[PDB]
């Protein structure tokens, strides 16, 4: 690792917030996040997500 940053730690404050939708648009990865609940929305699997800084990945936060 260390020599080769993938996936690193994703800032709300590059999102871009819809207001529209009420969510803030991840441009990074390509989700919305929720402000309310702090978590990922897959727009096509309908599915929530948060960011696990040691995976560095997406993993469901509907723990099931």
């Amino acid at each position: 690792g260390a020599m080769g940053t993938k996936y690193a730690v994703p800032d709300t404050s590059t999102y871009q917030y819809d207001e529209s939708s009420g969510y803030y648009y991840d441009p990074t990865t390509g989700l919305y996040y929720d402000p309310n609940s702090q978590y990922y929305y897959n727009s096509l699997t309908q599915q929530y997500l948060y960011w696990d800084g040691e995976k560095e990945t997406y993993v469901p936060a509907a723990e099931s």
